[PDB]
This record gives C-alpha cells, sequence and structure tokens, in this order.
C-alpha cells in the first residue's frame, strides 16, 4: 500500500504504542519515515546474509522464518511474510517486546542516529490523535 503521512502514523494509537513501555508515542513516527520510507513492501537481504522483511526492516536471521536463515532463532514465532502485506493487525506482538529484552531501540539502527537527539517530538505533530 501506500500511506500518506498522517494516514500511517495513527496507528500506532490502536495497537498500544501511545507511551508504551518507557518509550513516548512520538518517539516512533519517526522513524518509520527512516525504515521503509512508509511503505510496508520495501525490504533487502545484507551484507551478513540475514534477509530484512517490511516497512520495519526485520532480519531473518534473529526474529522471524524464511528458513534461509539457519540457527535463526525466531522467537517471534511466526511467518516473516505475516508483515508486509498490507494489513498489519498482528505484525506487532514482536516489535513490541523486542524493547522488553532489555536493549530498547538499539535494535533500530537508524533511529539512534537519525531520529535520536533530534525533534522527534517534531514527526507526529500536524496530526489528530
Ligand atoms: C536500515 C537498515 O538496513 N537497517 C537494518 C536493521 O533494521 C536490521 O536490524 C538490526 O540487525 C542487527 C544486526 O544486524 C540487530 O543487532 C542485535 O539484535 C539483538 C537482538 O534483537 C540484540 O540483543 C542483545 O543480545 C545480547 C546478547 O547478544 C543481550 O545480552 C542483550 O541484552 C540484547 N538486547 C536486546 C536489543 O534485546 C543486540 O543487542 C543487537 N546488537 C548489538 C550490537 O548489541 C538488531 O537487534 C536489529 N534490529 C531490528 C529492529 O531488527 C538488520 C538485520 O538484517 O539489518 C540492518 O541493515
Amino acid at each position: 500500500k501506500v500511506f500518506g503521512r498522517c494516514e500511517l502514523a495513527a496507528a500506532m494509537k490502536r495497537h498500544g504504542l501511545d507511551n508504551y513501555r518507557g518509550y513516548s508515542l512520538g518517539n516512533w513516527v519517526c522513524a518509520a519515515k527512516f525504515e521503509s520510507n512508509f511503505n510496508t513492501q520495501a525490504t533487502n537481504r545484507n551484507t551478513d546474509g540475514s534477509t530484512d522483511y517490511g516497512i520495519l526492516q526485520i532480519n531473518s536471521r534473529w526474529w522471524c522464518n524464511d528458513g534461509r536463515t539457519p540457527g535463526s532463532r525466531n522467537l517471534c514465532n511466526i511467518p516473516c511474510s505475516a508483515l508486509l502485506s498490507s494489513d498489519i493487525t498482528a505484525s506487532v506482538n514482536c516489535a513490541k517486546k523486542i524493547v522488553s529484552d532489555g536493549n530498547g531501540m538499539n535494535a533500530w539502527v537508524a533511529w539512534r542516529n537519525r531520529c535520536k537527539g533530534t525533534d522527534v517530538q517534531a514527526w507526529i505533530r500536524g496530526c489528530r490523535l
């Protein structure tokens, strides 16, 4: 699909992301334009061999099943292809706890620099929520 700015962010407040688990609601909407550029069909493999999956930019190496990742943990226990479709209604149970493991957003790379030390509080702005 193709989400407009105000139209692909209000979905986090329908999934318990507003002020969830130590991160504020706004801290989130920013990286989205920084991970797949508001699109769920944007994916790539890596120089390390782990294939990424969706707007979320996840690797088949530590989190899901693509089967081409042997010794892959897959603690999520759901097909990697289970997130990329237009419907993402079940797509966050993993990204939800990916931070509870104690290292936070560190899994995400772009935010640590692209959204870190920024006016992240300035992306979620301009939309009613
Ligand atoms: C734009 C782009 O291309 N970015 C891609 C990333 O989105 C993508 O994701 C990140 O992949 C890296 C590896 O390439 C991954 O790094 C490690 O992740 C694990 C598990 O989540 C972390 O877990 C820690 O484990 C240690 C023991 O190993 C524990 O003691 C600690 O308590 C754990 N803490 C956490 C975070 O739970 C590691 O900490 C982390 N590496 C380091 C240096 O600590 C990220 O987690 C990935 N994040 C996401 C969102 O998937 C990557 C994969 O293909 O590709 C990038 O290109």
